[PDB]
């Protein structure tokens, strides 16, 4: 399958694509303001990612640091960005459907449209100014909105114990982006399209 990243912010990005355990074709890449990357995703790809990295600096041997989503100090991409990350999430040909989805679960940095390009389904949005609207504890030093879990570690946040449900913070981006994850036990908001889609990925979609 084919996903095409482009970048419509005024500023620079540097995409990422992973998996978790491994990069997704290239990993990554610097993407300027206006300029596009088409990346090829394994059929069968499961817990696939795809998001933008701001404030970003890179040498010629593709070390360096991140202000939002960083993956190990890498260019390339092998590993999952650090919060706050605005988050297009992916398990293709699963019983012959594809499933995508944006999640805030990790935080939000910029604004993203993840539609596919083929028939069958629509897309999904998260463009509402999270960042503007950041709670107070929330508001990043270096850009973009954390969730509660990567601020307060409790299991309220996290969900790591028994309970875990809604929270005055979960709810401050479900109210703004109702269409993405809040929290990991929220009611899921994925989209399924028919099996081997293709795919776009548009930072700062404009109206």
């Amino acid at each position: 399958a084919t996903f095409e990243i482009v970048n419509r912010c005024s500023y620079t990005v540097w995409a990422a694509a992973s998996k978790g355990d491994a990069a997704l074709d290239a990993g990554g890449r610097q993407l300027n303001s206006g300029e596009s990357w088409t990346i090829n995703v394994e059929p069968g790809t499961n817990g696939g990612k795809i998001w933008a990295r701001t404030d970003c600096y890179f040498d010629d041997s593709g070390s360096g640091i991140c202000k939002t989503g960083d993956c190990g100090g890498l260019l390339r991409c092998k590993r999952f960005g650090r919060p706050p990350t605005t988050l297009a999430e992916f398990s293709l040909n699963q019983y012959g459907k594809d499933y995508i989805d944006i999640s805030n679960i990790k935080g939000f940095n910029v604004p993203m449209n993840f539609s596919p390009t083929t028939r069958g389904c629509r897309g999904v949005r998260c463009a509402a100014d999270i960042v503007g609207q950041c709670p107070a504890k929330l508001k990043a030093p270096g850009g973009g909105c954390n969730d509660a879990c990567t601020v307060f570690q409790t299991s309220e946040y996290c969900c790591t114990t028994g309970k875990c449900g809604p929270t005055e913070y979960s709810r401050f981006f479900k109210r703004l982006c109702p269409d993405a994850f809040s929290y990991v036990l929220d009611k899921p908001t994925t989209v399924t399209c028919p099996g081997s889609s293709n795919y776009r990925v548009t930072f700062c979609p404009t109206a």
